[PDB]
């Protein structure tokens, strides 16, 4: 099958996926 969902760099925000950009990673707060 195909896959797209996953975890971003170390400590990156989940919702920053699949973009996983550094800036978005630096901050993480699902609220």
């Amino acid at each position: 099958g195909s896959q797209i969902t996953g975890t971003c760099p170390s400590g990156c925000s989940g919702d920053c996926y699949p973009e996983c950009p550094p800036g978005c990673c630096g901050q993480v707060n699902l609220n």
